[PDB]
C-alpha cells in the first residue's frame, strides 16, 4: 500500500528534475532524490572517457558500455535497499531501451511498492528547453523525447508541454500512497 | 537604426535567463550576456552581507544599499561603453524601481540604441517555477511578478506563462536591427 | 582483504572531496562517490529549514535533527548495500560527533572490509581555504578541523597543511588492496 | 598613485580564483571581478563550436579565432571603462601570447594606474590540482604553467607552489595603494 519508491522516467529537458524538486517540496514526509545526474556526478570522471563507460556524442547521442551497466547495477541495489531501509526515494532516470530498462529496474526493486511515472514532453518543446537552459549538448532531447518510452508501463502519466512542474507534482502526489 | 543593446526586465524566475541563452543562440552575431546574477556573481561576497549593499531577506525581500548602487553604476556605464566599442549586449535585470529603474538605465546609455524588452509571468506560475529551480528562496517570484513593470515602457513584450523560451526569443529577435 | 569500502573523516575545507576525485582518477577500477555534499543535495531543500533537519547557523555551527538523522541513516544502509553488491564505494564525511560518528558508520558496514582515512589539516590554513573557495560561509573550517578527529580511530592519515591533494590521493591509494 | 585596477596572469588551476576571491574579503572597498571564467560565460555557448571562436582541444590545448578577440577586445575596453567611472576591478586572465597578450591590455588600459601580478605554479603541482578540481579537462595546467609569464612584466609576484591563496592575497594586497 504505502509508496516506497518514485520512478519517474522522460527523455531529457522533459522536465524531470524541476517535478523532482516539486515533489520533495510539496510531499510531507522527506523523499531523497537520485537520478541519472547524480550518478554520473559520482561515477569517476574518466568513466566518460572509458571504453564501455559512457559516451556523449556531439549529436545527442548517448552510448552505455558493461563498466557503466556494472556500477548502475550496483548503485540501483542500494537505492532500493535505501527505500527497504524506510527511506523514500525518488528516481528520475531516461529508459533508453525502452521496456527493457523498466524491466531491469523491475529485477532490481522486487515487490518493493513502487509508483512508476512518466514524464512526457514534445521534442520540439523540450529541444528549445535544452537551449534554454543554455549549456546543454544540442541533439538530445528530441532524440529522446519518444523512444525512452515505448512500451514502459506507467502508474501516472504527466505531459509538461502544457503543464508546469508544480501542476505535474501535485498530479503524481495524488497517487503517492502515505 | 542597428540595435547595440537589448534590456530585459523582468521579476524572479519570469524566464529572463532561458530566453537570454535562446537569443545567444537565435541572433546570427555573437551577443554578450551580463545580468543580476553575474554582477552578483562579480562582487565581493561580503557585498551580500554589508551595510549597504544587498541583502536578501528569507521572505523573498531585497534591499539595495548605496555600496551596491555605487558599483552597479560604474558597471552600467562599463556595459555601455562595450556596447560603444561595438560588442552586442544583452542586460537581464529587475526593476525593483519600476519606471525609476528604467530611468537609471536611461541615464547611462544615453542616445545608444537600445531595445527595452518586458518579460511577464504570472505571479503563482513564477512562483511554482521558483520551487521547481530546487534551491531558490521562496517569496522572491510572487513579490517581483508585477511591481517590476509599474510604468516601465517596453519596445517588445512577451509573456512566458504559456509561451516557451525559445518562443519568446523568435518574438524578441525579430525586433532586432542588424 | 579487497578493499570495498573508503571511508575519509575531516572537517570542511580540510580537501577531502579534491582527493576524493584524485583518488577516482588514480586508482584503476571505478569508484563511486558519495558524501554530505552529496546526501544534502539528494534531501529535500526544506531539510535545511526543518525541524529536525540540518540547521548552518550564520557563524559556522552545524545542527543536526532526528529527522535528518533518519534519513542519513537509511542512506548508509544503502551505500553499503552497493559495495556488498560488488561497486567500490568513496565516502567523505564530517564526523561531528568524533567517535561517537564513526561507532555509527560501524553499525551499518558490519564486517565490510573497510579502508577508514583521516583528513586533516590546520584550522587556520582551512579557514584560508574556505574564504578562497570564495561561496563558504565563514567559521565552518576553523570549528571542525580538530573535534572530528576526537577518539576517531583511522588505517590512514594524511594532512593536506603542507601536502597537495593528488599527493595524498598517493599515499591513500597504496593501502587499498585490490 | 590610487590603485584602480588589478591584472592577475598565470596559467590554469595556478590558483588566480582563489586568490581573486581572498582579496575581494581582504580588501576593504569592493573589488568586482572579472575574468576568463566570466567573459566564456558571458559570451554565447556557440561561441565554443565557432568559426574563429574558442576551441579547447581534447588534450589542454587552446584556440582563439577573431570572432572571440573582437568581443574580448570591447569586453576589455568595458572593464577600464568601469575603472575609469570608479569601480576597482580585478582581472584574472590567461596570457597564452605571453608579452604580446600584456601588451594588448596595456593598449586597452593607457595611463590607468594598474597592479600587475603574476601567479606561478609548479606544472606538476598544477596538473594535480586540476585533476582534484575533479571536472578540468586534463592537460591545460601543464601546457600554460611556463609560457604564459615568458616576457611579461609584474609589478608583484606570488607563487602559489607552497603558499596559500590567502596568503598569496595578503602579499598582493600590500601593493595595493588605497
Ligand atoms: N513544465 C515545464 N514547462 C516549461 N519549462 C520547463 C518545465 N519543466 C521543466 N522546464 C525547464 O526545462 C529545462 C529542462 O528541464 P529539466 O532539467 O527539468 O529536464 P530533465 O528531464 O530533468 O533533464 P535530463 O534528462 O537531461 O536530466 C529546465 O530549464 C527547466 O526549468
Ligand atoms: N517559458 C517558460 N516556461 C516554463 N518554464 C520556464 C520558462 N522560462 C523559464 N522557465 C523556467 O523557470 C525557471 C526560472 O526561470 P529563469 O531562471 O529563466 O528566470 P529568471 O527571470 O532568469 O530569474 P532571476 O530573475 O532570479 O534571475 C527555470 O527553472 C527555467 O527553466
Ligand atoms: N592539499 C591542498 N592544498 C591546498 N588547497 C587544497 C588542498 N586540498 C584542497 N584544497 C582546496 O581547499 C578548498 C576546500 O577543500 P575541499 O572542498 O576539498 O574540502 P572538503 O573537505 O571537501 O570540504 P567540506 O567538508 O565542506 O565538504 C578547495 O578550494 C580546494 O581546492
Ligand atoms: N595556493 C594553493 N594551494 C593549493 N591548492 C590551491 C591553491 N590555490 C588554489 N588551489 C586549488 O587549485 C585548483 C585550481 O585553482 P584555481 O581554480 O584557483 O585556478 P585558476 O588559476 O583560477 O584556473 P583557470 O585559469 O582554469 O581559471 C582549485 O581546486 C583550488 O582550490
Ligand atoms: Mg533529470
Ligand atoms: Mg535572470
Ligand atoms: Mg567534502
Ligand atoms: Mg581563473
Amino acid at each position: 500500500m504505502t509508496t516506497r519508491m518514485i520512478i519517474l522516467n522522460g527523455g531529457s529537458s522533459a522536465g524531470k528534475s524541476g517535478i523532482v524538486r516539486c515533489l520533495q517540496s510539496v510531499l510531507p514526509e522527506p523523499w531523497l532524490a537520485f537520478g541519472v545526474d547524480s550518478l554520473i556526478e559520482a561515477m569517476p570522471l574518466k568513466m566518460q572517457s572509458a571504453e564501455g563507460g559512457i559516451e556523449f556524442d556531439a549529436d545527442g547521442g548517448v552510448s552505455i558500455g558493461p563498466e557503466f551497466r556494472a556500477l548502475e547495477g550496483a548503485w540501483a541495489e542500494g537505492v532500493v535497499a535505501m527505500a527497504r531501509a524506510g527511506a523514500r526515494i525518488i528516481i528520475d532516470d531516461v529508459f533508453l531501451g525502452g521496456a527493457a530498462a523498466q524491466e531491469r529496474w523491475r529485477s532490481f526493486v522486487g515487490d518493493l511498492d513502487v509508483l512508476w511515472v512518466g514524464v512526457r514532453c514534445d521534442g520540439a518543446v523540450a529541444e528549445g528547453r535544452e537551449t534554454a537552459r543554455g549549456d546543454r549538448v544540442a541533439g538530445m532531447a528530441a532524440k529522446q523525447a519518444y523512444v525512452v518510452h515505448e512500451g514502459v508501463e506507467y502508474d501516472v502519466e504527466v505531459d509538461t508541454t502544457h503543464k508546469e512542474s508544480i501542476e505535474c507534482a501535485w498530479a503524481i502526489a495524488a497517487h503517492v500512497v502515505p
